[PDB]
Order: structure tokens, then C-alpha cells, then sequence
């Protein structure tokens, strides 16, 4: 459990890893079969890897882990929530820039 | 097999009964958290029936179907398809309402 960036696993990995987080997590959902995801992806990898365990990305694909979708009510892909103590405290669906994800982790992280 | 809608498979199943059909074939590509898809699914299964093999619907669940997806260059459920002769000959997404899903199947069908 080393890296701040992961692929989700399964539905205990969520929850030890998401809900039990003792950190802020956003939460990427996202497919093989959109476009926007690979651009929002690793962008939002890279500035989440810059934070240095102030802020963890947990990666769900949708296909993979269609009962997290189903419980999140995600209705597009890429949807992003920020979370803190198994709370859902901000969203956005789509493509963000740079300096619009560096206001969304300011925001959350503090 | 004798109905004229049916879940898609597989990979060969997908070749057999939508690329390589003698009828017009329309093509939902759906989603379980997709909630407007529990809405034009069986509003288009419905109004396919009663065509009696005029127009044959192929459903493909995009998390259990990836490739095709990819194939096909779907974005965002749901996506509906219009094939012939292994071509797709038109294209909608969203819901429709039955006077416009009406007209999407008479421009097929003739």
C-alpha cells in the first residue's frame, strides 16, 4: 500500500482503502471505452502523486466494478468525487485543465 | 433462435446476429447505473416486437461487452445503433420518445 495513485480491486479494497481512508480520496470512475478519461486520468494522477500522501487517488474502472458505479449513482463517465471519512464531499463529471484540479484539491485538502 | 430481441453474448454472437444479419439491425449499448436506459430499453424492445421481423435489437451491456464499445466508438449510454449489411447507417444517443422512435425505424426499415 505504497503508492498514492492505485486501481481499485475489489469491493473490500473500497472499503478499507476509500471509506476507512484516514486521508481526503478522490475517486476516479472511468472506462476503457472514453476518450476524455485518457486525458483526465493521468492528469489528475500526476497532481494528485505531487500532494505526497496529503490526497490519494483510488482508480475504479466501471466495467471491472459495475456495483460501485451502481452504488455512487455515476451516470457518465469520467465522474471524480472527493471524499473525506467515507463521505461524499464534492463531484464533477467530465474534463477538467490543470489549474481547475489544483482548485478542487485545494479545496479538499485544505 | 426465434426472438427478434436478444442479449448480445460474445464476440461471435455479435458477428453472427448483428454483422452478418439478413434484417436491419438496431443496437443498444446499455448500462445497469445507467438510469435513462431503464426508460428507452424497453420502450424500443416494445416497438422492435411489434415490427414481427421487420427490424431485429441486439443489446450489448457496455461493461460486459468493452471491445465493442471501443469497436463502435461509444462514448456515453444510451447509444442506438442503425446497421445494415455490417454498416452503421445511422446513430442516436439519450431517450427518445415513441413518435420519434417511431420515425428512427421507418427511416431503416423503409
Amino acid at each position: 500500500h505504497g503508492s498514492t495513485t492505485f486501481n481499485i480491486q475489489d469491493g473490500p479494497d473500497f472499503q478499507d482503502r476509500v471509506v476507512n481512508s484516514e486521508t481526503p480520496v478522490v475517486v476516479d470512475f472511468h472506462a476503457q471505452w472514453c476518450g476524455p478519461c485518457k486525458i483526465l486520468g493521468p492528469r489528475l494522477e500526476k497532481m494528485v502523486a505531487k500532494q505526497h500522501g496529503k490526497v490519494v487517488m483510488a482508480k475504479v474502472d466501471i466495467d471491472d466494478h459495475t456495483d460501485l458505479a451502481i452504488e455512487y449513482e455515476v451516470s457518465a463517465v469520467p465522474t471524480v468525487l472527493a471524499m473525506k471519512n467515507g463521505d461524499v464531499v464534492d463531484k464533477f463529471v467530465g474534463i477538467k485543465d490543470e489549474d481547475q484540479l489544483e482548485a478542487f484539491l485545494k479545496k479538499l485538502i485544505g
